[PDB]
């Protein structure tokens, strides 16, 4: 129904939210420490000096373990 | 339909996994340093010595902003 396609669209919306703002493929899994911005994956957060959300600079990246990983 | 029933399921199922492991009603938006587990709220990540998760002590907790964060 219109209903099932609704729920889809969210569905897909809430997924891509979930994956690298750089790359857009992997999910995101690091975090720019200490602003805290969480948007990429180890791959592209690895090579950033600046949060390319705040701008603040990054000192070092943690890993994180989400239950939606 | 049916296929409306198995959207439902998956799209409370994927928001039930962005909500704290403690209270069950606030979401996620805190990781335990260092072991990286990043399962509660803040309020309940502040009153944990261990990791639920793993058992590692706490050293600090930091607050992440996620792209999925809403109100
Ligand atoms: C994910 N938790 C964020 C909110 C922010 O403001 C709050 C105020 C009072 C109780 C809980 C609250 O939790
Ligand atoms: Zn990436
Ligand atoms: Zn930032
Ligand atoms: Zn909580
Ligand atoms: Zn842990």
């Amino acid at each position: 129904s219109q209903q099932t396609r609704v729920l889809q669209e969210k569905l897909r919306k809430l997924k891509e939210a979930m994956l690298c703002m750089v790359c857009c493929e992997e999910e995101i899994n690091s975090t720019f420490c200490p602003c805290g911005h969480t948007v990429c994956c180890e791959s592209c957060a690895a090579q950033l000096q600046s949060c390319p959300v705040c701008r603040s600079r990054v000192e070092h990246v943690q890993h994180v373990y989400l239950p939606t990983h």
